[PDB]
């Protein structure tokens, strides 16, 4: 009953239906593994179809404390409280959870996204105001019999709470350790483009950190890695030349509908640390993943895309365009993240996104930045 309980797209977010308060108020909530605050619009906003009305809830409790949360994109401020929360198409439980009632925001809510709040699924260590504010999933596990694990299949899609759904993936699940429990932090040990090693000290791939983040759209790479990746992708696709603004993820590239030259763009392989010493596995990303379709009726004589790999100063972010096509298991109980090929895959007749291994490495360097 949890299958297909997500709607949305990489550019605007994937969301699940939830209820808050007594009696239940229904809201669509973006699923975000890149933060740890549960927050909902709680006052009118031009882009909100509905919002949390605290005065209508008999179970609302004000915590008499404000909270401010800045993201890479957008920020909001609100008032902390607790109330009853349920997930109509998830586990049939009700939990009392912390909720930030958003009273002001900037560039956070997205016009037409159809969601009104955000569910931070990461760990308390990055919750605001601080780690004393128990995140929703922690409350869910404490208050119910739900196993300490969830999985995401972003396509709509599915959030499976408390378990793994075999119908949602094919082949084997490969696991990489969660290096530290704050973000879902992982370690990348190698990057290839078209099979060619970027040939970089592997700490560079994780400079600062690397995280798995359903709330970010792009694959975001540390500047040094980003520049090297663009150089390699340019070289592979050199039979066509694009403006610098395309590679900067600013402007669209368009082709006559149906004629997108997928074959001239390379596959990207990200090798993740395995659960055994010096062992790794790789996930492979097709251009159908990293060239993000931009729907616009005005341009619809063409298919147009944005380059969805971009620069970061805060480490690697494996965003939604990376997670799409994979089934991703956030195995909190065992401190690991699993990857498998998703049942909803976009591969043409020549290449297929993959999760595969094992691979071994001779260089004993720890790739974590620290
Ligand atoms: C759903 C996709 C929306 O599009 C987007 C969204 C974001 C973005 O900032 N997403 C937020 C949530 C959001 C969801 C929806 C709207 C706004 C924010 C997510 O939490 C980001 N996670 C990490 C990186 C983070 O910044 N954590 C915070 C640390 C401090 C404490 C609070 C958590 C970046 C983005 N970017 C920016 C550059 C390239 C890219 O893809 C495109």
């Amino acid at each position: 009953e949890m299958v297909d309980n997500l709607r949305g797209k990489s550019g605007q977010g994937y969301y699940v239906e939830m209820t808050v308060g007594s009696p239940p108020q229904t809201l669509n909530i973006l699923v975000d593994t890149g933060s740890s605050n549960f927050a909902v619009g709680a006052a009118p906003h031009p882009f909100l179809h509905r919002y949390y009305q605290r005065q209508l809830s008999s179970t609302y409790r004000d915590l008499r404390k404000g909270v401010y949360v800045p993201y890479t994109q957008g920020k909001w401020e609100g008032e902390l409280g607790t109330d009853l929360v349920s997930i109509p198409h998830g586990p049939q439980v009700t939990v009392r959870a912390n909720i930030a009632a958003i009273t002001e925001s900037d560039k956070f809510f997205i016009q037409g996204s159809n969601w009104e709040g955000i569910l931070g699924l990461a760990y308390a260590e990055i919750a605001r105001p601080d780690d004393s504010l128990e995140p929703f999933f922690d409350s869910l596990v404490k208050q119910t019999h739900v196993p300490n694990l969830f999985s995401l299949q972003l396509c709509g899609g599915s959030m499976i709470i408390g378990g793994i759904d075999h119908s949602l993936y094919t082949g084997s699940l490969w696991y990489t350790p969660i290096r530290r429990e704050w973000y879902y932090e992982v370690i990348i040990v190698r990057v290839e483009i078209n099979g060619q090693d970027l040939k970089m000290d592997c700490k560079e791939y994780n400079y600062d950190k690397s995280i798995v983040d359903s709330g970010t759209t792009n694959l975001r790479l540390p500047k040094k890695v980003f520049e090297a990746a663009v150089k390699s992708i340019k070289a592979a696709s050199s039979t066509e030349k694009f403006p610098d603004g395309f590679w900067l993820g600013e402007q669209l590239v368009c082709w006559q509908a149906g004629t997108t030259p997928w074959n001239i763009f390379p596959v990207i392989s990200l090798y993740l640390m395995g659960e055994v010493t010096q062992q790794s596995f790789r996930i492979t990303i097709l251009p159908q993943q990293y060239l993000r379709p931009v729907e616009d009726v005005a341009t619809s004589q063409d298919d147009c895309y944005k380059f969805a790999i971009s620069q970061s100063s805060t480490g690697t972010v494996m965003g939604a365009v990376i997670m799409e096509g994979f089934y991703v298991v956030f195995d909190r109980a065992r401190k690991r993240i699993g990857f498998a090929v998703s049942a909803c895959h976009v591969h043409d007749e020549f290449r297929t996104a993959a999760v595969e291994g094992p691979f071994v490495t001779l260089d004993m360097e720890d790739c974590g930045y620290n």
